[PDB]
């Protein structure tokens, strides 16, 4: 049922069917702290991380082929799925990420001794400090790991979502070009403008957060995986950080690059909170959007109701005709996580000391969850919500042409003098605009219909 | 002035404005500070004034000071707070982070026009000393903190919680003055089952009553002061009765409840008091934000909102949006909600990041704090009298919205059964009908019923 | 392998082996947003709040005896941790946490009906809506839920933590009240302190949380449970919301109350803005806990090391005796955390509109995760870190007596002119305050042990 | 001065003073929105006026304003940018959320003063029009955030950019000046491999230039203007060119790179770009805590903290502290920085509540962003100026820390073997000796070996 494992501190009880080892164990027992822990991306990346290493190593002659190999072999099966439930420590950990770092080392090492016809534990065939964290520090793999899972997320989850959505947008404001509707400027009736124009500003909206996030990569691309304890590489060869990163960039497909300046990689997560700066802005962008929607569909008679948006779960049975804005909810829930998980990541990343900062669990917890939020947000919104956006063609009318704003349009024909008249009489007498201007007799209604016309005022 | 006076400290000597009244070290902070344009706010200046005069009449107790000196004091203290000194207090927030230069500024423009008030000069030749005489058995970092909580507690209780007072008030009025006026329930923005304008409104009262008690939890914390752990918290170097007798003095001339810190180390290496009050000022910002929104959003109009309030419009509107009345007190108070949590948390890493005996982010701390009490207590006191003590109902639109909405159809569920209610407003809804023009296609019952049994004042309890 | 489940929307497969309904099916299918799902804490609340109405509502003759003994044995059943896995739903779903509202009522209808001697599904006994969603809004439900929730986990959890952490600094504090040591402000030596008196700050700190924390417990007890959907209570007897409090507070054996205004309760999440204000407050005092902790354990050689902490890992083998202060930064980072989350919990409570705040499911996904942090982190810094703390005596004299800071005793025996010269000349060519005054001959060895005493400059 | 002089607007008559050039729609803001202290940056005023200058620089271009108007216009304009006018703008930041306010206070100070000008007077018999001439083919829903970038972007290309790249050359002269200097490294508080103070200097420097470009990615988009859009994003009521010409000419007269917005429904409805830019700027913050706080760390002394360097000592210590030497400008920086932290979550909130075709939280972000953009220029200045350039090692205690230490261990590792090597160090760890003494101790190297095979210059990279 348990076996004993061992490190520098003495043995330790470890279960039997678990694959991990001694530092594992004691971070289980030590850090019993809430329940969030490494996400998956997190884990693949620090697979991906040890599998690079590995591949480096055997290279440069340090790693026998065998043990390289069972090494990568193990590390394929945990970015495959099958050893999900190795992987037990919290996020509340020590602040290097050490206790994961040994997890992954330990995981591996008893795994690939498997592999190689050996078993797990002491008598294992592959070790996890000499072998499979080999040439590398916790120091300088974690935040290789974090850089490596929040680039993949960005490029594989965030950004293709964040495209998709755009299309859509860009697909309905195409459609709806023609449909003229009332301005709103500090929530009261204001000029008019087209219902495709306004979709058109939550469009330039999205396009301008994706350069904002594209520009935040190069950065999240450096990699600190050879700066080993402090910073210089101090008992590695000195191609390794090059290699590792190129083989990382094999591997993944994306652009890894080792860091410039292994002490600012190291003793910051500079890269991160600029980056999050980003995703903060398109959590703003987003809720304004999000915002927009419901009240544009509010209604369905004591609203705004100029647009319909699907119904995708039943409503409540005492409020007849009522759909809720479910995916806008959810949408502008996770905006305002975003917000304060930025929060959480400045503190971290303000908060380095001397050769390392130790706030790391905890900033690529946050800076993970507000990808997956943003990503799979604008999925669901996308799917269950813009998609189906449609207007509401006789209300948006309604609206327009009972409001006073088209008043505007008499000025050029009967003075702003009249016309403000008409305006002050309609508001003060509750009547059209029409009806206001032929009670005081300042035209006809064949003027009217000629002089006043929505599709010429947008432009 | 061009022309300039040698002030003297431990460093040297520096050239100060021959018409200012501080010295050597007040200049050197403000030259080496030149971050911003944020200074010290009277208010904390006036609480710095009010520390000194309190510290001189113990001194002058325990026989520490001559009568003489500690009258001069008290007088050159009391023309700070009577505004006659506002200009001689020019250091930025961005200073040393115990406010040192900040508590050597009140000690020297205090020695140097006390000893005017004796028939001296200002200068090196004056007869009252800053250090010796003005700071005599007190500590920078045992001062500034205590003219944080001095100025933090009189601003919540003086202007605050008063305002707090007066626009609930108003509310609580309104609520009773529409408590018969029924409208649309709204819930997800959707239209929902009625309420009246009176109970919608009740519940921002209750909001800014819960809020009240929250802040005035907050309050015997703040009323806790530094002043008597001198340096590093132990009192070394001060009388024993020192501390007790200076918030004694504090309370009897301010009128609010100040007491000693009963561990002055917490009271040194914290700001922990200011941390926890500022939170249930972020409570109440977003409290006031709700309120305001619901305010503009109820105004909105004048023909494509909801509209069913007005508001007084005190500002001419543009001239190119007939009819549109812009909720500006409620974009104000929006605004400074915003602000509020903000310094929320500026606030809380300045607390977050004591070290030892004691906290140095305590300037900005502070500078934020009373610009939180400031913007709430001045913002609440606007909204109240330009916007809140007018609002008034539109009751044809209230009425409007309420019978042509979908929602009082549950009142036929008794009359009729809710199978043939439930189709009455599918139909409405489905062919854009109102509920009694969709019931009398449908033959299920006369104009008379529909107006005896859809009785709206019976829908809200 | 599925059955066929329905609503008013129509009919939707739902796993067989599965105790929720078609509402759940939905939810499940369209709010697939990240990995955040309602905690058990929430779960429990949410069970304990229909075991109450079915209680309340068999007293009242509203429900039939067999129907609210089956809903309340299921729920029950929930409490015991037998159903976890039936509660699949994310945070980021409906606003008003409608969806998970429907969770309970689906799975305990279903679980009742079969306990009743019937099946799940279409055929049950007992009714999602008309049984166990009876005399009930999701509008009051989930407020009531979300403050059960929080009110318990800060009584059970967070304040005992709390006590226990603040009585083993107060033994600390007691057990050094005779070391003296050097102070530091502004980082710069300073006048000495007791290293009892320095522990005695974070004590009455931690006394101050507690009250704060206490401040905020009455109006997090007042529940929202009879407003049902716009706070009226339109539709339930008029002794219903007291009576539900009460026996919220009988089986809870806690102090909750019936919300005095169910138009606050409902259109705000203002006593969780409040009680989070204090837990952010507990965040920063623990902050500068664990940072004095760490600093003055910093070493071996190179730091401060006035005092030792336990080891519980091992160390980094190219570090020789260093021991990181691993419990200080996980709580360091959980600190962080609280900040930002307190950030989500405010823009979420500050944007309620008319009858109902709909950011709910977020903020109590970020209040109940705040409390579990603080609650463990106390725990866990306690038992691995606070109750070992321990002074290294040789080294706190070392650093005392080789300061300059004695020197103000010598200030009544010499006279401050002499006293600052000897401080001026052994910081000018490194000698230590004695080496220097015998060197300008001011007194003899026999004074200056006489005359600097540093047990008596800590009063 | 008591005298008044009557001003109107659509809503009537109101008294302004008679020694100040505004008019009514500002006495009324005034008036109606007495918030708090803050009011509009002197870099907002300024830009506000920029705007003007060039909206009517491109009205005469068009033949819709006269040229001896729109000279008069430009010169009042001048005259506001060369500081003549600072007292003529008393409007608060806590005012209505588009700005509207401040915009008619610049159409009313340039109208009655350009008609002075013209030989005219100011009040209602005024020779040019608020309204009708300084605010002709606008809208203040597009000139505010046109004024918000124009300001924003010069703040950060003139002052913010500047000092950072000032700030970043120092440090790499000391990183270049310090790199033969071997020094304890620190992970996690505690000693660590050596590395040189250049090495971990270059971080500071890495730091500082990888910010460099973050903050030049942010720039395009505030470059972004509005103006053009008129009140709802559609340009309705404007010349087709205008948009254009007014961001050339803005372009023109402050040399950066303005250009007109692609999207003006983006550029209305949203603060987007300054919500971005200032995630830069909270960035550099982080950045600039961590290296002050390495400063003041690594200066901590006198005697009982790190003290590898010296820092410039610039106002006078405590008399009863002797020797130490307060971190003031450290103290500052990290102030500011937490700060600027805060800023960010107003902005955030402002920024994400804008509705339909306006963001009305306006005046609440441009004041956290000029203030952001002030504290980081300024401070970035002042710790350069005040302690940068005179940071200094501490020889004699870099080398005593060192030597002293464990973690010269490893160096014996190739010489001896690792199992003596590590027996070594656990002897002195346990029994509180240097290295060395517990090497001889055990009899396994002489002193001259020790002194030939432990040398921190060869474990550095």
């Amino acid at each position: 049922t348990v076996r004993s494992e061992k490190d520098s501190m003495g043995a330790i009880d470890v279960p039997a069917d678990k694959l991990w080892g001694a530092q594992t164990q004691r971070s289980l027992e030590h850090f019993r702290i809430s329940t969030e822990k490494m996400p998956t991306s997190l884990i693949h990346a620090l697979a991906l991380t040890k599998r690079a290493a590995a591949k480096v190593n055997e290279d440069l002659g340090l790693l026998s082929e065998e043990k390289a190999s069972a090494i990568r072999q193990a590390a394929d099966e945990v970015l495959a799925g099958q050893h999900d439930d190795e992987f037990p420590l919290a996020i509340w950990q020590t602040g290097s990420g050490t206790q994961s770092n040994m997890n992954m080392n330990e995981v591996l090492a008893n795994r690939a001794s498997e592999l190689l016809g050996g078993v797990r534990g002491m008598e294992r065939k592959v070790h996890p400090n000499d072998d499979v964290n080999k040439s590398q520090s916790s120091n300088d793999v974690f935040p290789t790991a974090m850089h490596v899972a929040a680039l993949l997320a960005l490029r594989k989850q965030l950004i293709p979502q964040l495209k998709t959505l755009t299309q859509t947008l860009n697909e309905k404001s195409r459609a709806f070009a023609d449909i003229v509707k009332i301005g709103r400027t500090h929530l009261q009736d204001a000029t008019p403008l087209t219902l495709g124009q306004e979709i058109s500003g939550w469009v330039a909206m999205l396009e301008h957060n994706l350069k904002h996030i594209e520009y935040s990569l190069p950065h999240v691309a450096e990699l600190a995986l050879g700066g080993t304890a402090v910073g210089t590489g101090l008992n590695t060869h000195p191609e390794y950080a090059r290699r590792v990163a190129d083989e990382l960039a094999v591997i993944t497909c994306a652009p890894f690059v080792t860091a410039p300046n292994k002490f600012e990689a190291l003793a910051t997560c500079d890269a991160l909170v600029q980056a999050h700066g980003a995703l903060k802005g398109l959590a703003a962008s987003l809720m304004k959007i999000a915002n927009d929607v419901r009240w544009l569909a509010s209604g369905p008679r004591c609203g705004i109701g100029e647009i319909s948006i699907p119904e995708n779960e039943p409503g409540s049975s005492i409020m007849p005709g009522a759909v809720n804005p479910t995916q806008c909810e959810a949408l502008t829930m996770l905006c305002c996580q975003v917000m304060g998980n930025d929060v959480a990541i400045n503190m971290g990343g303000a908060s380095g000391n001397f050769e390392l900062n130790v706030f790391r669990p905890m900033v690529i917890h946050n800076f993970l969850q507000s990808v997956r939020l943003l990503a799979d947000g604008m999925e669901s919104f996308n799917k269950h919500c813009a998609v189906g956006i449609e207007p509401n063609r006789e209300r948006i009318n309604q609206l327009l042409n009972e409001s006073l704003m088209l008043v505007t349009a008499l000025n050029t024909h009967i003075g702003y003098d009249k016309a403000a008249e008409i305006a002050k009489k309609a508001h003060k007498e509750g009547l059209t605009l029409k009806a206001a201007a032929l009670a005081l007799g300042y035209l006809s209604e064949a003027e009217f219909d000629s002089w006043v016309r929505p599709e010429q005022m947008v432009g």
